[PDB]
């Protein structure tokens, strides 16, 4: 389930983070605009860019935290508060997040692995709910 899937991703977090976030940029090619540094670059090029690797790690380090802290795939409001409030998410909207989570769940469903994709889908949904309620557009 959800809790074991957090353990699984935390076991190879570097590589799960880059692959899922890459799955997101390729499914929604328009999302690369938030990351102009990432335009006209192949996945293998992106994974050799210092900020690509480090920022994607920091994203998933935090993602997993919020996941870890959730009850029944419902994140804390305080963690909703943090994401919305972050300076680096000034120009973001909940649709950005939904897409990250469509890809992630798609990624898990196409994996060979027994990820609890149902959980992550709720979790994605419930984070978007909670970003709305904390004031994300
Ligand atoms: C659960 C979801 C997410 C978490 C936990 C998260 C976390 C973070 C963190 C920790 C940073 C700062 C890292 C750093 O500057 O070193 C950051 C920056 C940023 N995030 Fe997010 N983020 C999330 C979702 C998103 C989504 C969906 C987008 C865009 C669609 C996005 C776009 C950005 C951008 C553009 C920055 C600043 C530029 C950059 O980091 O290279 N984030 N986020
Ligand atoms: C927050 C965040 C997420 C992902 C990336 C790419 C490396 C994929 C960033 O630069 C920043």
């Amino acid at each position: 389930g959800f809790k074991q899937d957090i353990a699984t991703l935390r076991g190879d977090l570097r590589t799960y983070a880059q692959d899922i976030f890459l799955a997101f940029l390729n499914k929604y090619p328009d999302e690369k605009r938030n990351f102009k540094n990432y335009v006209g670059k192949s996945d293998q090029e992106l994974k050799s860019m210092a900020k690509f690797g480090d920022h994607t790690e920091k994203v998933f380090n935090l993602m997993m935290e919020v996941a870890d802290r959730a009850t029944d795939c419902v994140p804390l409001a305080s963690d909703a508060s943090t994401l919305v409030q972050m300076k680096q998410h000034s120009g973001l909207t909940t649709g950005n997040f939904e897409k990250l989570f469509v890809a992630l769940v798609e990624y898990m469903r196409a994996s060979g692995q027994s990820f609890d994709s149902q959980s992550w889908d709720r979790f994605g949904k419930n984070l978007v709910s909670a970003l709305s309620s904390a004031g994300m557009k």
